[PDB]
């Protein structure tokens, strides 16, 4: 009789998405009386990337919350969200992500059995390295971890480095082995799965983004009992301001502690830095252009107001 949801994600607890998968099973516990019962499995202890939606498709898991940058084998639209230097900052994405065009790509995989419920917010991106990243011309050469994304590859690559796309839970032994010797991510991201011990120079770029789009199962979704749903629905909504909040804090808290371990240091771009940086990243937009269309490109643009 209880429907079960197996909630799956790639990262430690103590983060924005850990933290809202924790709650989510808390308030359905609290609040549907036994009717649904959630079962939360951080750290890719159940499902890694890639390998969390082959098992969402065949019904193996019910929810995920998947960044942004992953669905490129299912569309081509939420490619948007990783243009380098596109959002100014989370405030723009989030006005993105309220956009009718914004809300509507929630739905942009719902024919290939893929539902979205809300946006998840995490942070802007920042880059490591252990060298020195001051101009753009410090990335050549360099081997960067990226999230499995054509336009992150890309980013890399306009800035003459080679480009290394690995699952999350790989990161730090990709780093600690010298598979790669760079990445970007969050500072929660980074503190969380300790990468500082591993990454001597961070540079604070905010060049980009991690946020994520909590899906499930299409059939699975489609079929639960209506009160059951919108009540579920309605959690997940309060779930997301709670995200939110958190992860605002949750990044600030980790850069201090990456600040204070005194193993690695962390430069901040001047806003000219980060214009040069910008102009050497921009033109892999052009290689997209296409694939997200002219309107989207205009919304995203004007989130910035
Ligand atoms: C974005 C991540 C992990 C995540 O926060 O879900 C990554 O860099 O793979």
């Amino acid at each position: 009789q209880p429907i079960v949801i197996k909630f799956s994600h790639v990262v430690a607890e103590n983060t924005p998405k850990g933290q809202g998968a924790l709650l989510f099973k808390k308030l359905v516990e609290q609040r549907l009386g036994g009717r649904v019962e959630v079962d939360v499995y951080p750290n890719s202890s159940l499902f890694g990337d890639g390998k969390e939606m082959e098992a969402l498709l065949l019904g193996d898991v019910q929810m995920l919350a998947p960044s942004l940058a992953k669905f490129e084998q299912y569309t081509r639209k939420v490619q948007i969200f990783d243009l380098p230097f596109l959002f100014d900052d989370i405030q723009a994405v989030d006005r993105f992500q309220r956009s009718p065009q914004g809300r509507a790509l929630l739905t942009s995989m719902q024919g290939k059995g893929i539902l979205g419920l809300a946006y998840w917010h995490n942070g802007m991106k920042q880059l490591s390295a252990n060298r020195p990243l001051l101009e753009p011309e410090d990335a050549r050469g360099l081997k960067f971890r990226v999230q499995a994304s054509d336009v992150l590859n890309e980013q890399f690559r306009q800035l003459r480095a080679i480009s290394r796309k690995m699952s999350f839970a790989e990161v730090y032994q990709g780093l600690q082995t010298g598979v790669v010797n760079g990445t970007e991510n969050t500072w929660s991201n980074y503190e969380s799965q300790k990468v500082n011990e591993v990454q001597k120079y961070f540079t604070e770029s905010n060049h980009g983004l991690v946020d994520y789009m909590v899906i499930t199962n299409a059939k699975f979704w489609n079929g639960l009992p209506a009160d059951i749903r919108e009540e579920l629905q309605r959690i997940m909504d309060e779930v997301t301001v709670q995200v939110n909040l958190e992860a605002e804090r949750l990044n600030r808290d980790a850069r201090q502690r990456i600040l204070a371990s005194g193993a690695s240091e962390i430069h901040t771009l001047s806003p000219q830095q980060r214009a040069d940086w910008r102009q050497a990243m921009q033109p892999v937009w052009q290689k997209f252009r296409g694939n997200v269309g002219a309107d989207l490109l205009q919304a995203a643009e004007a989130s910035n107001r």
